[PDB]
């Protein structure tokens, strides 16, 4: 059956978001176990994080096979070119809108160090966008 | 200045949203890299994997500001200051997933006529239950000394 417009389409999206966060969280936690001398705990966090990678990738497989869009950008991700276009769209949103906006709010609320971080990130995502744009030119132009 | 209280601020909400987006970016770019791999684009795949390391650094930095600002884990709304608290956050999210989120997703998938997706969600419910048990075993290690 067609997944478009179903609740299952939404649940694959929110499964993807949670899986993505779980992998990042567990690898961040592992580095604390590392410094404190808990190699078995760190190893378990790393191995379970591989599980969450598998989960996230499986959600994306169903999304792509179903003709659903990228959770992050609402752009198709069927072909490699589409995947690069999805990357460009996300990076563009981040540098032109999201991170500058976060920076302005941080400065206005009295958090200059957080604002500086968001402005670093905006410059980083702009750099990423440019790099991906150069890939798209290669792919689209053969 | 790193320990300024962020509770209640719009900046707290923005750090959480930034962490979500960074998390997804790393997963997406490593997924895309595998498509570039099979098709024979190693420079594209390598760029995707290197940019993914950037998004790891971003995500981890967001987590640093979240913890230092006295904020909670974006995924679980639990404190993640100490290692013990980090494992308790892992257990809380695993518990939500196996007791509620994935079983509910599987029921809706079956109702909507997606039995293959339902089977996948059921597999994941069992997986997150196994993860919860293994983290519970570790926590008992930490608290026992
Ligand atoms: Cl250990
Ligand atoms: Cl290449
Ligand atoms: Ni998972
Ligand atoms: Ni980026
Ligand atoms: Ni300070
Ligand atoms: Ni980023
Ligand atoms: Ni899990």
């Amino acid at each position: 059956k067609d997944l478009k417009g179903t609740k299952t389409a939404e649940n694959l999206k929110q499964g993807f978001i949670g899986e993505s966060m779980a992998n990042r969280r567990y690898l961040y936690f592992a580095k604390r176990a590392d410094e404190e001398g808990y190699p078995e705990i760190a190893g378990l966090l790393r191995s379970i994080a591989e599980g969450e990678t598998a989960h996230a990738f499986g959600h994306l497989d169903f999304i792509r096979q179903g003709g659903l869009t990228d959770p992050a950008t609402d752009k198709p991700i069927g072909t490699l070119e589409q995947m690069i276009e999805s990357a460009i769209a996300g990076e563009t949103y981040e540098w032109t809108q999201m991170y500058p906006g976060f920076a302005k709010v941080a400065r206005e609320e009295g958090f200059p160090e957080v604002a500086e971080w968001f402005e670093t990130l905006a410059r980083a995502e702009k750099s990423h966008a440019e790099k991906f744009q150069n890939v798209l030119k290669q792919l689209k132009g053969g």
